[PDB]
């Protein structure tokens, strides 16, 4: 029903990781230059966000971020598939196919936590995640239509 600051960070940290791995693969495997630029931005932003959340987590809860089970498909965690990306005939298509719902997931988590948090740090972070990742979705949707 409702995320807390702690639970959000615990779930979002692993989720930001799979995205980064997808984006790192794009640096070499992407076909369109538009996509490599998006990938450099995703890496930059999401790694910066991971760091802020990890710092905040230690400050507020007096422990590092807890590492349950690993992140992968089959459990409704809405995780991604790096193997399928690497083997796809059309890299950019498969990247966009997987990244859009993954981005939408983050936007929805952010919007929800934004109604539950009292912390200005999280409010600010949620704002940026929503705004930045919604524009990235909009870019990817347009590119997908043009290319395919
Ligand atoms: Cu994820
Ligand atoms: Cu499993």
């Amino acid at each position: 029903m409702q995320w807390t600051d702690q639970s959000f960070i615990e779930m979002m940290t692993p989720h930001h990781q799979d995205a980064i791995d997808m984006a790192e693969m794009a640096l070499q495997k992407a076909e369109h230059p538009e996509l490599k630029k998006l990938a450099r931005n995703i890496i930059r932003d999401q790694e910066r966000e991971i760091k802020e959340m990890k710092t905040w987590y230690q400050q507020w809860f007096k422990r590092p971020v807890p590492a349950m089970m690993g992140m992968h498909q089959g459990h409704g965690m809405m995780a991604m598939d790096l193997d399928a990306l690497a083997t796809a005939q059309n890299f950019d298509r498969e990247f966009i196919r997987q990244m859009i719902p993954h981005h939408q997931m983050a936007v929805m988590m952010a919007s929800n936590l934004k109604t539950n948090t009292e912390r200005p740090e999280m409010d600010k972070l949620m704002d940026d995640i929503i705004r930045s990742q919604s524009a990235e979705i909009k870019q990817m949707k347009q590119w997908y239509q043009n290319w395919y």
